[PDB]
């Protein structure tokens, strides 16, 4: 009898140690762009000294030309709208915001907050039922009233500022729906490797979208969640590409590597350090979903497959 | 007390570990011109793959059009006289086959051959009377008797080739001379850096030289050593251009990329990395004497200049 498989682990984690504290800005609007843009049309450049790999190796660029793929962390308004414009002009297809993030977060006054709990765990566990609905009761609270929005500063809390009154409040679908972009969100916990719940909603999307579709991927902040969904998407329209070139060429556009590499925490982070070791033995795993059930069609779903063929630490 | 400085890495090594043992084919004639015929005329292509460069950067062509200058590997009388032709249409100048190769080499028959030693390294740490002397009296020998003619295959050794009695000897001076070209030999040795008697006979050579003077250089196979004089030749030439575009450039039209990469050799191969660490050390040595003399008509030699101004691993 085992507790929480592998790929599970968050499911230990005590929710109510994490709840939603503040308002979090995030992002200040300074840039014309999101941080961490970036398209599968991208260049490939020499990886990330930490992740300790061959900077002489050629990645395969097999089928990037029409993946059709990209993402960044989160933005304003208006940046979703040059994100929006940049895309347009890189295909003819529909364009889809796809909301990766599991935290409650909307738009007061145009500005793009998130409600924030320690490690960014305020909906943990909920399902994404109970994830939207605590998100659309929360920003229709935030009408009319007066609300403290802060970037976090030293260690992950409030530092400055300001304090307004709300005016106007959007969800992101709305801000996607202005920009010229679908949405499709996938309540997915920050830090984790994505919940079989997650995968299973992302793979049935993926399964009817039109040959043209663009997806543009999205986290909060870094590129954990994008660069794992953005490594599914190359897998699953790439079958044939090694998971070696999958690997190395998502990480040198721009986003995480996901293989193997020394992991090295501060000690106010070392609680990452099992959560990047599972990160690693799933993505191994989704390859081999992938492999295994390709051919026909994917009958199977990945909860089921995983549930049937269990992960190792 | 240093042994040898940078620029010299290959004293160390043991000339009588690497004496000549067969005959080589450096050309087996098939082709109207030789391998890696390119020339500062020519238009940029995208780089290779393996110096992970920037294939979106456009470097300057600022003085291409007036350098005059080509390069190529090996080839056969015949390619040769195609090879002057080709240059003829594009200069009214005297066009000079500049010979960059240390080992032993002519022509029996016709046919471009060399006396091939491991690493081609036959004639190392011969001077360069000492080398030419080798090759006159090596190639009389030849003359009425019976050799053994072959190309390389697998591990760098013979593989099939074909046994004659040579009625005609020919050096390539000869041979240039037949086909309108004039003729400098600089012994330089195969994949390392030319030394500092090498670079100081070039200098004195390209000082001499009329304005409309076109430079053909050419050695063994590949582009090493006429990539590296090519890169002087530009950087005296075009002394406002930045080492990036020359490098870049030269790298383009067909030839080496002689800034820093990767480096990345099959096992079987790893002595040929710290020559290529050398090279990249000493290129942007030879730019800084370059730049540091021009201005007063380089009354000091690089040999002198490079003893009080040595280069740093």
């Amino acid at each position: 009898t085992v507790t929480e498989p592998v790929g599970s682990y968050a499911r230990a984690e005590r929710p109510q140690d994490f709840e939603g504290f503040v308002w979090r800005l995030d992002n200040d609007g300074k840039e014309a762009l999101p941080r961490n843009f970036r398209t599968s049309a991208d260049a490939l450049r020499a990886p990330e000294k930490k992740f300790h790999l061959d900077a002489a190796y050629v990645p395969s660029r097999e089928g990037m030309d029409a993946l059709h793929i990209s993402g960044s962390s989160a933005f304003t308004p208006a940046q979703l709208k040059n994100v929006a414009a940049k895309l347009r002009e890189k295909t003819a297809g529909p364009i889809y915001d796809v909301d990766l993030r599991q935290e409650s977060h909307g738009y007061l006054d145009g500005i793009p907050v998130s409600w924030y709990g320690e490690r960014d765990w305020a909906n943990l566990g909920k399902s994404q039922h109970e994830a939207l609905a605590d998100e659309r009761h929360r920003l229709h609270a935030a009408l009319h009233k007066t609300v403290y929005i802060a970037p976090l500063g030293k260690h992950k809390l409030p530092e400055g500022g300001e304090v307004r009154r709300v005016q106007k409040v959007q969800t992101e679908q709305e801000v996607a729906e202005a920009a010229g972009m679908r949405y499709f969100r996938i309540a997915a916990t920050d830090h984790v490797w994505p919940t079989p719940e997650n995968i299973d909603r992302f793979l049935a999307f993926y399964r009817t979208l039109p040959q043209d579709a663009w997806l543009h991927f999205h986290c909060e902040a870094g590129v954990g969640r994008t660069t794992a969904f953005m490594v599914m998407t190359d897998m699953l329209k790439n079958p044939s590409v090694s998971l070696k070139d999958i690997l190395y060429r998502q990480h040198e556009i721009g986003g995480f590597y996901y293989g193997e590499f020394p992991i090295k925490t501060k000690d106010k982070d070392s609680w990452k350090t099992k959560y990047y070791r599972e990160k690693i033995v799933m993505i191994e795993q989704f390859y081999r979903y992938v492999q295994e059930n390709r051919a026909d069609g994917y009958q199977t779903p990945w909860s089921v497959w995983l549930k049937s063929h269990p992960a190792k630490a």
